């Protein structure tokens, strides 16, 4: 009986094995526009995706995740609110049952109809196994999707989806590019939270890009395709994979942009 998105292990039910559900730094939030502060002394985000090394593909039955090797400072983020180099090791999404939901983070209440989060560790604690045991552990970039235009660097993700349909399976993905499911703006808010999935340690510095992407039906239609089971295992569809936002308590949203 182990945590998902379903009515009776969904995220309700987590603070039960996770007490840190209920803490003081949960993620997601809204991020309410009006209230967020623009700080001049926030630095632009450096993304330096330019040798990124991507591995594989896994359906790890929460998600899919696009690994990286990260044993080298090969894909770096950079900047904004960050001291140091933080690695690339890994990005996934969360989506919806219908294109009005599925995003983690809102925007003025505002629900998107996924998420990307593409998530680095900081390199003073070696591996990312320590690094989530820090307050300043990970930096996760966040990136809103809407449904319109196709994004033509999602493509070769989407088409890969075919063969990691089921819990456990993996796929080799060599050379993919993850600049090309990039905004043309770095424009971002940021705040101190968390994981959005157990084990929901309080070690994530978010950096949510204002801008969204694009993509089409077609693409996100795919994502729907995809199963939290395992082969053999009765079916049930990979959607609404996302946490509701949680309190912001004692926190200020800060954004790079007035
Ligand atoms: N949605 S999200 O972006 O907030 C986001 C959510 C989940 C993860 N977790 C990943 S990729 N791997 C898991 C999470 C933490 N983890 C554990 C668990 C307990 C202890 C340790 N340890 O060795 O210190 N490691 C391995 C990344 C990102
Ligand atoms: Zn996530």
């Amino acid at each position: 009986h182990h945590w998902g998105y379903g009515k009776h292990n969904g995220p309700e039910h987590w603070h039960k094995d996770f007490p840190i559900a209920k803490g003081e730094r949960q993620s997601p939030v809204d991020i309410d526009t009006h209230t967020a502060k623009y700080d001049p002394s926030l630095k632009p985000l450096s993304v330096s995706y330019d040798q990124a090394t991507s591995l594989r593909i896994l359906n790890n039955g929460h998600a899919f995740n696009v690994e990286f090797d990260d044993s080298q400072d090969k894909a770096v983020l950079k900047g904004g609110p960050l001291d140091g180099t933080y690695r690339l090791i890994q990005f996934h999404f969360h989506w919806g049952s219908l294109d009005g939901q599925g995003s983690e983070h809102t925007v003025d209440k505002k629900k998107y109809a996924a998420e990307l989060h593409l998530v680095h560790w900081n390199t003073k604690y070696g591996d990312f196994g320590k690094a989530v045991q820090q307050p300043d552990g990970l930096a996760v970039l966040g990136i809103f999707l809407k449904v319109g235009s196709a994004k033509p660097g999602l493509q070769k993700v989407v088409d890969v989806l075919d063969s990691i349909k089921t819990k456990g399976k993996s796929a080799d993905f060599t050379n993919f590019d993850p600049r090309g499911l990039l905004p043309e703006s770095l424009d971002y808010w940021t705040y101190p939270g968390s994981l959005t999935t157990p084990p929901l340690l309080e070690c994530v510095t978010w950096i949510v890009l204002k801008e969204p992407i694009s993509v089409s039906s077609e693409q996100v239609l795919k994502f729907r395709k995809l199963n939290f089971n395992g082969e053999g295992e009765p079916e049930e569809l990979m959607v609404d994979n996302w946490r509701p936002a949680q309190p912001l308590k004692n926190r200020q949203i800060k954004a790079s942009f007035k």
